[PDB]
């Protein structure tokens, strides 16, 4: 394991702190955990997925869908993304995502 991830989305209950590692999909790494987190496409091809790093570093890469201006502004499609260091993530960005 390397990376604790912290996950909070305060009123949805959700606010657990999960071992990841820099190769496991922070989803997956939430799953693991038993709490369950939002995604439909799992491959970047969208949105439903979607958190805003509240503080730290993740390497998204895969994502196909969100566009610059939105990766600058904090947002990670969490499915497919590795952590790069220790992060606390906010799950559910979708209905304030443009
Ligand atoms: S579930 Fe669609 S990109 Fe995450």
């Amino acid at each position: 394991a390397t990376y604790k991830v912290t996950l909070i989305n305060e009123a949805e209950g959700i606010n657990e702190t999960i071992d990841c590692d820099d190769d496991t999909y922070i989803l997956d790494a939430a799953e693991e955990a038993g709490l369950d987190l939002p995604y439909s496409c799992r491959a970047g091809a969208c949105s439903t997925c979607a958190g805003t790093i509240t503080s730290g570093t993740i390497d998204q890469s895969d994502q196909s869908f969100l566009d610059d201006d939105q990766i600058e502004a904090g947002y990670v499609l969490t499915c497919v993304a590795y952590p790069t260091s220790d992060c606390t993530i906010k799950t559910h960005q979708e209905e304030g995502l443009y």
